[PDB]
């Protein structure tokens, strides 16, 4: 028998697993979300507004509100909080209209955006919104 | 600079180190070829279904789960690295898809997830081991 | 001096990608395409979600062991490192012979027994921004 250093428990394990590994930047971007607190994304799909496809980019504002460090990984943060399941995106909301504007007119993303219209051709734009998932609020949760 | 044993326990440990009792017991169970029965929420409707935001499954005591509470964080987990696929509706799952569309946590998932996706849709599908997780069990068992 | 938030992003990957991926994106950093076989769902009422993608990149790429090309696909693609674009005409060739491969063949034949409308796309395998963008911070 060997049990004076304890095997984590299976919610601690999830919180290590799921939230702990994540960088310092994409955690303020989780708190961020964590009250319920919707931000301007732009999804780049692969097709047109009228035969979408598969989303290949993601970009948001967020990270400014977030206080995230590195703003310049923001699309790399969001393609791994969505991996995780710990994000979803719904429709567009009218009040982020200006943010929105914002985003577009970003240099970095316009660059992500050029990049892979040479290949996608049809790629296209759509305005979305950014919200904490049923299972990171659940893991949030757990940490809390 | 890596060897190839290097990489092939690299390749392990990173999608099979971090695995809860409740999952390494499931992921056992699918890697002996058994299947359970899986909802998943999609945020589109059914000839347009988008993104899965959620998945549930009974899977329960035949699958090894003490922790009914994390099998959505579970399922999460294991479609994140690869290890599992949903396959088709089975017929002779039916009373299992009924058990999942009755469950609590499953509605309450539901319910969130609709004040702001109203075209959302759920699929009984059937989950099973991939290709890539009937791999690594098998470099893992070396 | 590097920022932190940058050596924590780096240190992610260096702890989890191995050798033969960081090949295969230097090889896409350059511009490089490379067949793409994928295995999705065909049916109607699926997302039709990847199941399986296999290509030959391989010596191309300098991969030593091509016994994991699929799971290497799997990880730069769940990474979002890479995109799979249009069959290109140039690519036939490869296509062909990957569609013979033992290995695609047996995951084909392991999928058809369970999703009866499994379908293969040819797609090509190209390096995505944020698969440039990680790739110049890791170097």
């Amino acid at each position: 028998v060997s049990i004076e250093q304890s095997v984590p428990q299976a919610q601690t394990m999830l919180v290590e697993r799921h939230l702990a590994s994540l960088t310092g930047d994409e955690a303020r971007l989780l708190a961020a979300l964590s009250d319920g607190s919707a931000f301007a994304l732009l999804t780049l799909y692969s097709g047109s507004r009228f035969s979408r496809g598969e989303v290949l980019y993601r970009y948001s504002n967020a990270g400014r509100a977030a206080g995230i460090q590195c703003n310049d990984f923001i699309a790399l943060y969001l393609n791994h909080l969505f991996a995780q399941g710990l994000v979803i995106a719904s429709d567009f909301t009218e009040s982020l209209r200006t943010d929105y504007e914002l985003c577009e007119g970003d240099s970095d993303f316009r660059k992500a955006q050029a990049e892979l219209q040479i290949h996608l051709p049809k790629l296209s734009i759509r305005r979305e919104t950014l919200r904490i998932s049923p299972l990171g609020r659940q893991l949030w949760t757990l940490m809390t």
